[PDB]
């Protein structure tokens, strides 16, 4: 992804377990959800800070989605993405 | 101890942006206080389910911790990693 490496640089080499990626990704939605549903109504300065985790977060997210499809591919027993988040 | 490769396996090999780890670290301790507190108003029928997916959720903290102080040694400008889930 052009524009990605861009502004955050490479993937790098970590040691995790595949329930570990199913965790975080499941914490990473639900307080995704639960941040953007507290924009509606912030003072410009703090919404603005706000804002800027989001893009973090939501970085966050789509990193940790291809790395659990390449999981869905290396293991047995792994729920669909489309169940993890929901 | 280990012990845990018993209960949970060995480590897998992933790759993730660093910043993905600490977005991570921040809203899994985030999102276990709320579980925390909700489970103080939990009848048992629910709690149970609730305690199951936190022992998860904790192992996953612990897990993502250890890859935290690796990358501490690996990568320089890193926060302390209370500042991560405070």
């Amino acid at each position: 992804d052009p524009l990605e490496v861009l502004f955050q640089g490479p993937e790098a080499s970590m040691n995790l377990k595949p329930q570990t990626l199913m965790v975080a990704i499941q914490c990473v939605a639900a307080r995704t959800r639960e941040l953007d549903a507290q924009l509606q109504n912030d003072d410009p300065q703090n919404a603005a800070e706000l804002e800027q985790l989001l893009v973090g977060y939501d970085l966050a997210a789509d990193d940790l989605k291809n790395a659990y499809e390449q999981a869905l591919g290396q293991y047995s027993g792994l729920p669909p993405y489309d169940r993890l988040i929901e």
